[PDB]
Formats: structure tokens, C-alpha cells, sequence
């Protein structure tokens, strides 16, 4: 019914790191990830995904978020496992793929990024874990939503 998928955000006190993908959600800022595959846990995928999509190799991972996602006349449900972070290592490089960016948070391009992300965002940025589903007709528009913050992701 449901394809696993991770999400990783490297939260530091002062700023986040977003990446822009050059060609799915291609043009917005996002976080880093992908498909979880065969074998593999889904940490393991959001480390992966990272070091593959930024070039940052991450130390501890910490679970934040589950954030299910419908596209309507999709068929798969796309259930995404959020990860954050504050211990990194390595520098932040730019691929032809993936283009990535540090942003103050005060200054999170949420105009440039996944409609969804200015919902739950304003929660990660608190610190607080949360459960989450977001029906999109297309790749801009939510038709409808739910959004709760959680003790145990």
C-alpha cells in the first residue's frame, strides 16, 4: 500500500541545511532522501540518502516525524520517515544532481519549498516529534491535511 521513504534534516542551532534538486521536486528546497531499500533499515536508508544527496557523512540520527503523503490518482502512498540531526561530517557538496545550501532560520525559503514543509516545519524547528498526512492534487496544492505532534514517532 505504502513505500518507504526517508527525509533528513541537519538542524543546527543557527541554521538548516536544504538541498535543491536540479531534476521529482525538482526546483525546491528540500531536505535529503529517497527510497528505503531491500535489507536495509530505514536509519540506515536516511544515512545513506544523505551522504548520497549531500555529501555529509551524519553521526547519530534522531527520529522526528512520519509524514504520510497522497498524490491523488497515485497509487502509492508515500509513507516518509523524518530524521534530524546536529552531528555532521564532512562539507555540504554540490552535485550535478543536488545543489546544497545552508538557510539562517529565520530565513527558510518555505515560498521555494514542499507546500507541507510550512506546517510541520514551524514543529522541528521546536523540537517537538510529530505524525502527519497531506493529500496534494498535483505537486502544489493540498487539498487536505492532518497534523499532530506525538511523543513516540
Amino acid at each position: 500500500a505504502s513505500r518507504l521513504y526517508t527525509l533528513v534534516l541537519v538542524l543546527q542551532p543557527q541554521r538548516v541545511l536544504l538541498g535543491m534538486k536540479k531534476r521529482a521536486g525538482a526546483g525546491r528546497w528540500n531536505g535529503f532522501g529517497g527510497k528505503v531499500q531491500e535489507g536495509e533499515t530505514i536509519e540506515d536508508g536516511a544515512r545513506r540518502e544523505l551522504q548520497e544527496e549531500s555529501g555529509l557523512t551524519v553521526d547519530a540520527l534522531h527520529k522526528v516525524g512520519q509524514i504520510v503523503f497522497e498524490f491523488v490518482g497515485e497509487p502509492e502512498l508515500m509513507d516518509v520517515h523524518v530524521f534530524c540531526t546536529d552531528s555532521i561530517q564532512g562539507t555540504p557538496v554540490e552535485s550535478d544532481e543536488m545543489r546544497p545550501c545552508w538557510f539562517q532560520l529565520d530565513q527558510i525559503p518555505f515560498k521555494d519549498m514542499w507546500p507541507d514543509d510550512s506546517y510541520w516545519f514551524p514543529l522541528l524547528l521546536q523540537k517537538k516529534k510529530f505524525h502527519g498526512y497531506f493529500k496534494f492534487q498535483g505537486q502544489d496544492t493540498i487539498l487536505d491535511y492532518t497534523l499532530r505532534e506525538v511523543d513516540t514517532v
